[PDB]
């Protein structure tokens, strides 16, 4: 049988307990905040840099085939 | 706060604790896949960067070649 003290004494530890994995939750959910932010910038990173490779080099080639013709 | 207070009180803490844990284990798995896709996603744009590259400056000299040689024919 647990004693009233007791429940006070493990009250105390449950409070230091949370206190230290809500802290881990918070460093948790900011990397993933990081995470997802990195993730959409390098999706619309490398489909702007598809779109500006393939327009310069149809750009090059046009002048290419205009200079052999 | 009495006996039963305080046994409410223990038991609520522990069964936040839990619910807090789930949640983490959760976010993790997140974390891991945008790191597994943001990993591979740099590793696409530097080797895009890297074959446009190849060929703009191929295209440039091909160019530049083409108008020396017009250059030296006329």
């Amino acid at each position: 049988e647990a004693t009233y003290n007791d429940l006070q004494v493990e009250y105390g530890k449950a409070q230091l307990q949370m206190k230290e994995l809500m802290k881990k939750f918070k460093e948790i959910q900011a990397q993933n905040f990081s995470l997802i932010n990195e993730n959409q910038s390098l999706k619309k990173n490398i489909s702007a840099l598809i779109k500006t490779a393939r327009v310069e080099i149809n750009r090059k080639d046009e002048e290419i085939s205009n200079l052999h013709l």
